[PDB]
DNA sequence: CAACGTCGTGACTGGGAAAACCCTGGC
DNA sequence: GCCAGGGTTTTCCCAGTC
DNA sequence: ACGACGTTG
């Protein structure tokens, strides 16, 4: 680490000279530092530069801590820089710059040339290898321990703001840290253009997705404070009776909420044999116990009321109205792409990804959900997707003729385990079908099955055999994978993104299954996703193109809501069709099924 | 070396509450 | 030096996608 | 209900 050979730039002649050397640098080190972690307001504080290992600057333009000499202007800095920023050629490095396009568009300018992003590198290079944020990467590949913000700042309480902090560590913090990505991207960059597959991966689908999820963030959800306000007083009242009526039952006053005081006063009244342990070892009060033991008692039914109802009133009812944005009205999530081993992306701040549907009342938290003025919510699905990415790769005539029909035999299988009519089957029915088939698919023991549908093990069994039959090319798929691990130690996805499993090789046995399953897992979830990916891309691709008032808030796993105007609303389900249809090349039709309605449960 | 008792027995996520324990600050 | 409180961690348990 | 692994005879 070759600290203290850096710079910081009080004066635009030394930035004119900066950016002399800048444009001719093939990829050079950028970020940029604010007080606040929230990307909607985030008023700038400065930037940072690194052409050549060794060698940083930092121009402070906004700080507030006493006597601060010769600040540059925020305006001028931001006007010499717009023909590096706004350009094409230039190619760019940094950490999480989904953050930096987002804060530098708040102020109107768009960055162009983003060449390579330093956690992508390492997510693309090996899934399961620890946290990708920058204190990992500096210490598995610079085994240099660096300075974090903490030390400058306080521990829980008096963390002061970026901008209150004197100039001269400030500046060696950011050009440590945009030095330190400089030589991260030197060493990982050549060591991925070894591989084919993955670098494939990372040149089509990863990067272009980030200026998809900033603007995809920049526009932001809407949602009423009203209903969920008025919904939370049927909660507390519906919570007030069930409590009353629970705690008469048992004649004694405790917390509904408390596994230990459940299950003690439980089984201490009950006296029953208690039939399922925790995973640490001690009785547990899970669904499938209270399920089964409402048939004697009342308590168990009413407190799986009770914990079903407090759960929805203290997460829903109690998070989704407080973190509303302030000066817009309208909620913003996270969406963080670089934390599953699969390569799904999930929702990290408020969590808009499990909100309940199969309640009434998750439904109506569902309804809750709402479009402004003029606007009606659009929704374009896929409908067994990793089906068809399964029929695709194993090449199995019975799966290819059911999708050539177009049989929903997602449902007629839950017709035939539940013994209902094809016609008569519920969508928790097909839910369960899902959980079912898909597990069935993916190992899932007998045993799994015989707890989920409540069924005989023996009947477990005998169906996974039967199941099996109907499909022996799905089984012989499995082995080959199995073997394909087993040799190459990894496995890869159809477009070429890669799952190392260590766990492969022989320890103890009952670890291998778990990594087994996963290495079946891998292929199917992971093609799924990034189909759902690249369409993303297409889309937002088509949106930029034509500017119409088609807007894109949410994404939800095989899942793509929209936001268009009431007027035109054929249109763009047709444009949606012919692009998301089109996307990957499939055997089979990529089947989409488009919705339109007034809010979020209208459209599904 | 064999028999029996115990430990699992789809995947991928975030998060809430309760509780426990440990570290540090104050008297 | 000791106790209490707060913060952090650990256990159950539950809400989604397939 | 059944297989895997550790412990004990
Ligand atoms: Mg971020």
């Amino acid at each position: 680490g070759p600290h203290d050979n850096y710079v910081t730039i009080l004066d635009e002649e030394t930035l004119k000279a900066w950016i002399a050397k800048l444009e001719k640098a093939p990829v050079f080190a950028f970020d940029t530092e604010t007080d606040s972690l929230d990307n909607i307001s985030a008023n700038l504080v400065g930037l940072s530069f690194a052409i050549e290992p060794g060698v940083a600057a930092y121009i402070p333009v906004a700080h507030d801590y006493l006597d601060a000499p010769d600040q540059i202007s925020r305006e001028r800095a931001l006007e010499l820089l717009k023909p590096l920023l706004e350009d094409e050629k230039a190619l760019k490095v940094g950490q999480n710059l989904k953050y930096d396009r987002g804060i530098l568009a708040n102020y109107g300018i768009e960055l162009r040339g983003i060449a390579f992003d330093t956690m992508l590198e390492s997510y693309i290079l090996n899934s399961v290898a620890g946290r990708h944020d920058m204190d990992s990467l500096a210490e598995r590949w610079l085994k240099h321990k660096t300075i974090t913000f903490e030390e400058i700042a306080g521990k829980g309480k008096n963390q002061l703001t970026f901008n209150q902090i004197a100039l001269e560590e400030a500046g060696r913090y950011a050009a440590e840290d945009a030095d330190v990505t400089l030589q991260l991207h030197l060493k990982m960059w050549p060591d991925l253009q070894k591989h084919k597959g993955p670098l494939n991966v990372f040149e089509n689908i990863e990067m272009p997705l980030v200026p998809v999820l900033s603007r995809i963030e920049r526009n932001g959800v809407k949602i009423d404070p009203k209903v969920l306000h008025n919904h939370s007083e049927e909660l507390t009242l519906r919570l007030a009776e069930l409590e009353k009526k629970a705690h008469e039952i048992a004649g004694e006053e405790f917390n509904l909420s408390s596994t230990k005081q459940l299950q003690t006063i439980l089984f201490e009244k009950q006296g029953i044999k208690p039939l399922k342990k925790t995973p640490g070892g001690a009785p547990s009060t899970s669904e499938e116990v209270l399920e089964e033991l409402a048939l004697d008692y009342p308590l168990p039914k009413v407190i799986l009321e009770y914990r079903g109802l407090a759960k929805l009133k203290s997460t829903y009812t109690d998070k989704l109205p407080l973190m509303i944005n302030p000066k817009t009205g309208r909620v913003h999530t996270s969406y963080h792409q670089a934390v599953t081993a699969t390569g799904r992306l999930s929702s990290t701040d408020p969590n808009l990804q499990n909100i309940p549907v199969r309640n009434e009342e998750g439904r109506r938290i569902r309804q809750a959900f709402i479009a402004p003025e003029d606007y009606v919510i659009v929704s374009a699905d896929y409908s067994q997707i990793e089906l068809r990415i399964m029929a695709h790769l194993s090449r199995d005539k019975g799966l290819l003729t059911a999708f050539a029909e177009g049989k929903d035999i997602h449902r007629a299988t839950a017709a035939e385990v539940f013994g209902l009519p094809l016609e008569t089957v519920t969508s928790e029915q097909r839910r369960s079908a899902k959980a079912i088939n898909f597990g069935l698919i993916y190992g899932m023991s007998a045993f799994g099955l015989a707890r989920q549908l409540n069924i005989p093990r023996k009947e477990a069994q005998k169906y996974m055999d039967l199941y099996f039959e109907r499909y022996p090319g799905v089984l012989e798929y499995m082995e080959r994978t199995r073997a394909q691990a087993k040799e190459q130690g990894y496995v890869e996805t159809l477009d070429g993104r890669r799952l190392y499993l260590p766990d492969i090789k022989s320890s103890n046995g009952a670890r291998r299954a778990a990594a087994e399953r996963a290495a079946i897992n891998a292929p199917m979830q992971g093609t799924a996703a990034d189909i759902i990916k690249r369409a993303m891309i297409a889309v937002d691709a088509w949106l930029q193109a034509e500017q119409p008032r088609v807007r894109m808030i949410m994404q939800v796993h095989d899942e793509l809501v929209f936001e268009v105007h009431k007027d035109d609303v054929d249109a763009v389900a047709k444009q949606i069709h012919q692009l998301m249809e089109n996307c990957t090349r499939l055997d089979v039709p990529l089947l989409v099924e488009v919705g339109s309605g007034e809010n979020w449960d209208q459209a599904h």
